[PDB]
């Protein structure tokens, strides 16, 4: 196992911390290690080693933003930024627990949620302007095209024809979808990833993690994770409070949200986890 | 009135139904700190501090996007009392007594090393020297108020250490290198404990913050945990010159006159009793 196999490398990082009470967080390119107060990016490949010097600069330059929360803060030097690869990336862990949609159904503690969204993705877009941002941060053009290309070359297979006729019409519509780059776009914004603090009172927003799919792009992307998670209204609240109704907006939400559980099944296709790869692919096979 | 009841509007803003009641007030020379579960709520204690918050939040948003190998406390909110919101930084003090342990010592040290690399580091970024303070001659200005303020209550004897002891100060370099946090005492450094080896969550308080020469925080450091401890940082950290030696010694041997001298204008007698216990 992952935690077996950099076990000497982990007695480290974490001195006196037995290897078999961490627990894994599976990425693409990282294998996450999760201690108690940080966690540890391990790269697969060498390419994956590559590609952390970048992650460095891109998680410092969130820990800069004013998102009215936290981020995984870098806990390297300044100078891990210039090297060609790393053999790992520590970030500080970001405290709290998931909100189970069934919090929402309170309008009061609905509301005060809806707030912090706004809060946040307020922040991501107004740091979306910033040259200094987008230097650090990916860019991609026609990613919804190419989106919808890596769908059908990895999930088809994976899917029943009925699947494949649903997913289609839902790919389809991506063609549309106007090359926004104008945000900064989490990229993967459902509950799992943003995290409420266990304490007395209404939730209060702790912050936000899993930053691996991270770019300047559309927000219309983020509000579609919060449209799947929780649904229309909830939705409409965020978009009212944030002032984002605009029937463009509200269309290109639609769009992409219709996509959400597709863009939730490639992620665990190409990291391997199986049971959000299932959860991915119902009713599509 | 009491200070959670008279702010009791904000705090049902800043935390919705959490109970002003359930939590605690902290203060330091400039702020009225309200500590909530994660976060604190930072109060100006003064009309001058009032002003100068905007500019403590710049500062901290700064601080926030180094790279020191540990939390600092982020801004999370801002607004007119002015009031700032600051992340919580988890952990407690380490206790001078887990450093008999040699294996936590090691471990202490090298975070230690990091953070203070960090601080090193980013003094060298003009981003960052050009947002935070870097006063001239900060050790002949105190040499000037030590002298108006504390000779008075001091012996001659006293006042012979005292005027040796400024008289060193002078000599030194002035030094605009690191950042320095001014203030880097045992209970601003926070550490998580009980999961192996002590590892250092954060560091909090930085008031005093300045670009200015890194003999101060390690002459802080070796206040509250002894020479050995320092010497191991040093050593760690290639910083165990003789020209750092005598900073550090010069530096340090102005403590009991820095707080005899803070102790003296906020009327603390005890702390001035016990800073000037050389002086008279
Ligand atoms: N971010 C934080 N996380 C945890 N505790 C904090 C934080 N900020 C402040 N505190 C607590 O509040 C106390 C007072 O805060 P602090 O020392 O920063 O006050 P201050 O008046 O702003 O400082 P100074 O006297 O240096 O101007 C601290 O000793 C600590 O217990």
């Amino acid at each position: 196992g992952i935690l077996q196999a950099n076990r000497v490398l982990l007695s480290r990082l974490l001195p006196g911390v037995e290897p078999e009470g961490l627990t894994v967080r599976h990425g693409q390119f990282h294998q996450v290690v999760i201690a108690s107060d940080r966690v540890v990016c391990l790269p697969r490949t060498a390419a994956a080693a590559a590609r952390l010097p970048r992650r460095a600069a891109v998680m410092r330059v969130l820990a800069g933003l004013d998102l009215g929360c936290r981020t995984p803060r870098p806990l390297c030097e300044g100078s891990a930024e210039g090297a060609v690869e790393l053999p790992f990336l520590v970030l500080s862990r970001v405290p709290g627990a998931p909100l189970e949609a069934d919090a929402l159904e309170d309008s009061k503690v609905a509301e005060v949620v809806a707030a912090q969204y706004v809060t946040l993705l307020s922040g991501l877009a107004s740091a979306g302007a910033d040259e200094k941002v987008r230097a650090a941060l990916p860019a991609p053009q026609g990613r919804w095209r190419q989106f919808a290309a890596d769908v059908r070359a990895e999930l088809f297979p994976l899917m029943s024809d009925g699947g494949c006729r649903q997913a289609e019409r839902e790919l389809a519509a991506l063609d549309s979808l106007p090359d926004i780059t104008e945000a900064v776009v989490h990229g993967n914004l459902g509950a799992e990833n943003v995290l409420w603090v266990r304490d007395d009172g209404l939730p209060r927003l702790s912050g936000v993690i899993d930053w691996d799919e991270v770019s300047i792009g559309d927000p219309a992307e983020d509000l579609a994770a919060i449209g799947a998670g929780y649904g229309k209204d909830f939705l409409d609240q965020v978009l009212t409070l944030g002032g984002w109704s605009d029937r463009r907006m509200a269309t290109r939400i639609a769009t992409i949200r219709a996509t959400f559980a597709l863009q939730q099944a490639l992620s665990a296709c190409r990291d391997g986890d199986e049971e959000e790869l299932a959860d991915g692919l119902t009713g599509y096979r």
